[PDB]
C-alpha cells in the first residue's frame, strides 16, 4: 500500500522527466548501433533525435528486422541482444508481423502486472485468500532462421521464469495447474481450465482471459460440455481423449478421487431452465471478471453480463508487440467508460494527431490535448525507434500529469471477432477473388459478407474468400474454433 501509494502518485506526477530519462537510458548504449549512426544520434540529445531519426512504419523497418530474423547480430539495432520475436496479430503484406523481443519486454510487463494487482486490491476487497480461474493460453512458438524462436506476447511470458518463477499470492494463484496454462493444444487446455475450476469452484474469487472473446468461449465451452466436466468429476478421472502428459497427471491430482456429490451440486446447477448468471452460480464467491472490454472486445459485454449478473467486468490492460502501454486507473468503472493511463516507464512514447485538434506534426506524451485522438509511436529497448503503433487513441482526461486514453480503433481493420484483425486491405483481396458485419449473435462469431443461384458457385466464393484471409484467422477459424464459416449474403457458408 505505501509503497504502492507512493510508486503510482511518483509515476503519474513526474511522467516528463521519466520520459527523458527514459528516452536517455535507451539511446546512449545505442549510439553505436548501425540503425543510430545512420541518423547521426552519436550521443544523447532530445532535439537531434526528434529532428533526424525518422517517424517510420513497420514497413519502413523491415529490411533491418529481417536481417536480425535471419539470424545477423542484434547490434544493428539494439545494443540489448534479441533474444526472440513477438508475433503481431496485425498482419504486413499478409504475414505477422515479427517484433524485436528480449527480456526488457517481460520486466515491464511484469512490472505493469504488479501495478495493476495493487490497483485491483485498492478498490476490490475479499480477494485475497482465494484463487482466479482464469483461461490462460500459450501458443506453439515459430522457428525463424536465426534459431530464435517468435512467440505471442503472453506466451512469450508463460514460457519463461516470469511465470514459472513468479510471486506466491492470491493474484498469482490459480485453480488450474501450471501445465494446463502451458499445454500448446488449447482445446485440451481449455477442457482442463473447466474441470480444475469446477473442482475447486469455492475457492474461485475472480475469473477472466485476456480479452472479452475468450471468456465467452469459455462459457460457451462450459455450457457445451458440462455433462462430461461432470462425469470426470463422478469419477475423478480426466477423459481419454486429453492427451497432452502434462495435464493428465497435474488434473489427476487436482481431481484425486471419486467426487459424486460434487458432481450432484453441479448438475442440479446446469439444470436450470436458464443460462442466465451461470458463472454466479457455479462460483458463487466470484468478485469480478478480470478481462478486456475495449475496441472490438466491447461487442461481447452484453453476453458477458447475461452470464455473469452484472458482476464488474474490470478491463485492466492495454499493449501490444511493441510494448505494454498502461493500464486502467478506475477499474470499477463501466466498460464504454475505460481509459487506459499510459506508464511512462514503458517505453518512449510520441503522437501523431489524427484529428484538426491538434495542428502540431508529433508531440510527446505530456503535450497530449484534451478530446483529441491520435497514433501512438514508440521508442523501445529492443530495437524499434519511433515506430508507429497503427492504433487510434482519444485523450480522455489526466491522472495528475499522465494522460488517459480511450482506445478507439486498430486503423484499417473493418472486421474483428477474436485475435483475428482483418482490415479493408485484405478484404478487398478477398472480394477480388470472389460490404461485410462482424456477426457474433451466436457461438463462435462469423465474418458476413453481402453481395436459382449456383450454390456450388457461391460456396466457393465464401471458400476462397477465406482462404485470402491471414493466419490468425485462420487459426481462430479452424484451429480454436472461435470463429464459424464466413458466410455470404447476397445464404451459403464456406
Ligand atoms: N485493452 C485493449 N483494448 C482494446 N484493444 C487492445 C487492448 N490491448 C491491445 N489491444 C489491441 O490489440 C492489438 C494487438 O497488439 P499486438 O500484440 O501487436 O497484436 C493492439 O495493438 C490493440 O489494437
Ligand atoms: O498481458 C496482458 O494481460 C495484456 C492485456 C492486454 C493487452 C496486452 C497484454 O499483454
Amino acid at each position: 500500500n505505501e509503497t504502492f501509494e507512493k510508486q503510482l502518485k511518483d509515476l503519474t506526477s513526474n511522467v516528463k522527466s521519466i520520459q527523458d530519462n527514459l528516452l536517455e537510458e535507451i539511446i546512449t548504449p545505442n549510439t553505436k548501433t548501425e540503425y543510430l549512426q545512420r541518423f547521426l544520434i552519436d550521443r544523447f540529445d532530445k532535439e537531434l533525435f526528434k529532428k533526424n531519426v525518422p517517424i517510420v512504419s513497420y514497413e519502413d523497418i523491415k529490411p533491418y528486422l529481417d536481417r536480425v530474423v535471419n539470424g545477423e547480430s542484434s547490434d544493428v539495432i539494439s545494443a540489448r541482444t534479441i533474444t526472440g520475436f513477438l508475433l503481431s496479430s496485425g498482419t504486413s503484406g499478409g504475414a505477422q508481423k515479427m517484433m524485436p523481443w528480449n527480456n526488457k519486454y517481460l520486466d515491464n510487463l511484469t512490472f505493469i502486472y504488479d501495478l495493476r494487482m495493487q490497483v485491483i486490491t485498492k478498490h476490490v476487497k475479499g480477494v485475497e485468500e482465494g484463487k482466479g480461474m482464469m483461461f490462460l493460453f500459450t501458443k506453439q512458438e515459430s522457428m525463424t532462421p536465426s534459431g530464435l524462436p517468435a512467440r505471442v506476447a503472453t506466451s512469450s511470458y508463460f514460457k519463461s521464469d516470469y511465470f514459472k518463477n513468479r510471486p506466491s499470492n492470491w493474484y498469482y494463484s490459480y485453480t488450474s495447474p501450471d501445465e494446463v496454462i502451458l499445454c500448446p493444444n488449447n482445446t485440451e487446455s481449455l477442457y482442463c481450465h473447466l474441470l480444475c475450476g469446477l473442482v475447486q469452484r469455492d475457492e474461485v474469487v475472480r475469473t477472466g482471459s485476456i480479452f472479452a472473446s475468450v471468456m465467452v468461449r469459455a462459457i460457451e465451452v462450459l455450457k457445451n460440455s458440462w455433462e462430461e466436466l461432470c462425469s470426470n468429476i463422478r469419477s475423478g478421472h480426466l477423459s481419454n481423449w486429453v492427451t497432452d502428459l502434462g495435464c493428465q497427471n497435474s488434473v489427476s491430482l487436482v481431481l484425486g478421487g471419486p467426487r459424486p456429490e460434487l458432481a450432484d451440486t453441479i448438475e442440479e446447477i446446469c439444470n436450470q431452465n436458464s443460462w442466465k448468471g451461470i458463472v454466479k452460480r457455479l462460483w458463487p464467491n466470484t468478485k469480478y471478471i478480470e478481462t478486456v472490454v475495449t475496441g472490438s472486445m466491447g461487442q461481447y459485454v452484453p453476453m458477458l453480463n447475461y452470464y455473469c449478473n452484472d458482476l464488474p467486468l474490470v478491463s485492466t490492460t492495454y499493449g501490444s508487440s511493441e510494448t505494454t502501454f498502461g493500464i486502467n486507473l478506475d477499474p470499477l468503472c463501466k466498460p464504454e467508460d475505460v481509459s487506459y493511463t499510459f506508464m511512462p516507464n514503458m517505453s518512449y512514447f510520441e503522437f501523431i494527431p489524427m484529428d484538426g485538434g491538434d495542428k502540431n506534426d508529433v508531440v510527446d506524451l505530456e503535450d497530449v490535448k484534451l478530446g483529441c485522438t491520435y497514433e501512438p509511436v514508440v521508442t523501445n529497448f529492443a530495437g524499434l525507434y519511433r515506430m508507429r503503433v497503427g492504433d487510434i487513441v482519444l485523450v480522455t482526461g489526466f491522472y495528475n500529469n499522465a494522460p488517459q486514453f480511450k482506445f478507439v480503433r486498430r486503423e484499417n481493420v473493418v472486421l474483428s471477432i477474436d485475435s483475428d484483425k482483418t482490415n479493408e486491405e485484405d478484404l478487398f483481396k478477398a472480394v477480388s477473388q470472389a460490404t461485410s458485419y462482424a456477426d457474433t449473435s451466436t457461438f463462435p462469431g462469423h465474418y458476413v459478407v453481402y453481395l436459382e443461384l449456383d450454390e456450388e458457385a457461391l460456396s466457393t466464393c465464401c471458400l476462397v474468400m477465406e482462404e485470402s484471409l491471414d493466419n490468425v484467422y485462420k487459426r481462430c477459424r479452424f484451429k480454436d474454433g472461435s470463429i464459424g464459416p464466413l458466410e455470404i449474403r447476397v445464404k451459403f457458408f464456406s
